[PDB]
Parts: C-alpha cells; structure tokens; sequence
C-alpha cells in the first residue's frame, strides 16, 4: 500500500531573507510554497518536513506545512556570510519512512545596519600657505560594511571649510578653494566632514580635521607710529635719546633691523644744509634714537629723519622692509 514516496514540485527553491528579520518572520520564496506530494492513498500520503544543513541553525521548519521561519534566539547578519547566500536540503518523509528531497537557495538581503566609519576618526596635517587653488591638502577614507547604495559613500564638509577648503564627494581628496591661504589671517582650521551612505534611512559617521598652516616670512614689518614731530633742546647732548621707533612682524621667527636711510636738514630760513647725515644714530635693535651731533637752532632749526625696518628672516623680497617708511621730523629749540 506504499508504492510511492513524497515529491516536491520544484528541484530547487529560490528564497530570499532580510537580515536582522525578527524571530518567526517567514521565508519570502518566489518560486511557488514548499510543498510535497506523495501519491498514495489515505495514511501513506501524509508528509513530514525537514530542514538539513550547515546553516539550519538559523531557521525552523514546521513539519506539516513545510513553511520555513527564523528560528528565535539567534540573528541573522548579511556582513557574517560571503557571499551573501544560504543552502539548505529539504527532506520529505511518508510513515514508512520514504523520501523526497529539494534545495532551499537563500539570499540574505541587506538592511543598512553599518555606519560610515573613518579610522583613525582624526586627522592632523600641515599646509605650507600662499598655496595655489586647487593643491591637495590631504584625503580621508570611510569604510561601511553594507553594500550596494547602503555601502557607497558621499563626503561632504559640515563645518569648518569657511569657503577656502572644498572636498570631492566621492575621492574624498580635501583641496583648496578660491580663497588664498594666509598664515597671519587664520594659523589653523577645524573641519567637520561627513562621510554618508545611500541606503533609504542614510547613515552618517564624521570625522575631526585639523589643518596647521606652515610659516612662509611672507609678512612686511610694519611701523606702529609711523609719524612723529618732536621738538629738542639745542642743548640736548649726544647720547641723548629723542624718539623710539617700533615695528611689528606677523611671521614666525622675525630678525627686525632698524636703519635710518636719510636726514635732511633746514635752516631756519627753510633752505637746506649739507651733510648732516651724523646728527642722529637709531639702535638697530630697539629703535631707539639718539641725538648724535652737537645741535644749534641757527645751523639746523629741523631735521626730517626717514627711517626703514627690515626682516632679515625674510623669505621674499618684496615683503621685507616697511611700507611706508617711518618718519621721524626734529624741531630744535633755542636757549
Ligand atoms: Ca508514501
Ligand atoms: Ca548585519
Ligand atoms: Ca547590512
Ligand atoms: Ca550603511
Ligand atoms: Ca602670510
Ligand atoms: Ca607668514
Ligand atoms: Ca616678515
Ligand atoms: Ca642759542
């Protein structure tokens, strides 16, 4: 009365999970249910399921309905299977213990359940200023476990850029902007960028940039008094001090050299006198200038002292010595 086993109606079932499913969720199984069906008669048509595999584990079977569930107490993880792809034999059982079998093929779909992440989450660099457009400062590197649009990742500056730094959404190469680079405007920036998958709930991981800009001496020393009168007993002896120039270099590592570059001297008729180069020294150091030559209202009544400053840690030329000049003007007083 058992002359025939279970059979299945398809050899192979093509079935698809999504992963982290809760416990009893079903198989999606595209092609047609599990069934098998044994062709005799009354008791010995009756089938009992089973499910056989590596990974069995993970699912249940009821054994009348075939109808395959996650098993609870476990949780199915698409990052934990390469590839992503499950096979599992359905077995088939009549009461006298004759068989069928078919396969279960599983694909495991992907939830966006991993965050861009960049390792190391910071970043130091040093940048050279006065830097062209464009120069690649440096690039940053996320990594998502997912894949697919849950995987691929667009980089993006949240805060920090001030629109002179610019990132590429896909190399993730931070460069600069329009904007110049000046070391005395601003010696650091603080950069937030994102790294941001495409998954349909989009999921962030950020990382700190810090970016150090290296000296160039590219800065001019400038007078901070800039002009000044004063007015100077003709008794006032050699050595005396008179008026102190000061200048202020932004750079680094200034080496600020004071020189006096002309004196020119008036009678108190206003037609000039020769040769008066002598009549005022400047400490080269500190600025300080000092009457040199012994005075007199009646050979010279004022002297215009014209004095420069340069940077000898200078590393361009042109940004090396004041602009303008200080000027100094001398007023000799009678006694
Ligand atoms: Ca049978
Ligand atoms: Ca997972
Ligand atoms: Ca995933
Ligand atoms: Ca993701
Ligand atoms: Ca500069
Ligand atoms: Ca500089
Ligand atoms: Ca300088
Ligand atoms: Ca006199």
């Amino acid at each position: 009365e058992n002359d025939n086993h279970p059979l299945f109606t398809e050899g192979t079932y093509q079935a698809e999970v999504m992963e982290n499913s809760p416990a009893g969720t079903p198989l999606t199984v595209l092609n047609g249910p599990i069934l098998a069906l044994d062709a005799d008669e009354d008791v010995y048509a009756v089938v009992t399921y089973q499910l056989l595999g590596t990974h069995s584990d993970l699912f249940v079977i009821d054994n009348s309905t075939g109808v395959v569930t996650v098993r609870s107490g476990i949780i199915i993880d698409r990052e934990a299977f390469s590839p992503p792809f499950l096979e599992l034999l359905l077995l088939a059982e009549d009461i006298g213990q004759l068989n069928g079998t078919a396969h279960l093929f599983i694909t495991i779909l992907d939830d966006n359940d991993n965050w861009p992440t960049f390792s190391p989450p910071t970043y130091t660099v040093h940048l050279l200023e006065n830097c062209p457009p464009g120069f690649s400062v440096l690039q940053v590197t996320a990594t998502d476990e997912d894949s697919g649009l849950n995987g691929e990742l667009v980089y993006r500056i949240e805060a920090g850029a001030q629109d002179r730094f610019l990132i590429h959404p896909v190399t993730g190469v931070i460069r600069v902007g329009n904007a110049t680079i000046d070391r005395e405007e601003q010696e650091s920036y603080r950069l937030t960028v994102v790294a941001t998958d495409r998954g349909t709930v989009p999921l962030s991981g950020t990382a700190i940039v810090t970016i150090l800009i290296d000296d160039i001496n590219d800065s001019r020393p400038e007078f901070l008094n800039p002009i000044q009168t004063v007015s100077v007993l003709e008794s006032a002896e050699p050595g005396t001090i008179i008026a102190n120039v000061t200048a202020i270099d932004l750079d680094l590592n200034p080496k600020l050299e004071y020189h006096i570059i002309s004196i020119v001297a008036k009678d108190d008729t206003d037609r000039l006198v020769p040769d008066q180069e002598d009549a005022f020294a400047v400490n080269i150091n500190t600025g300080s200038v000092m009457v040199k030559s012994p005075l007199n209202r009646e050979l010279v009544a004022t002297y215009e002292v014209t004095l420069s400053v340069i940077d000898n840690a200078s590393d361009l030329p042109e940004h090396s010595v004041s602009v303008p000049n200080a000027k100094l003007t001398v007023n000799i007083l009678d006694v």
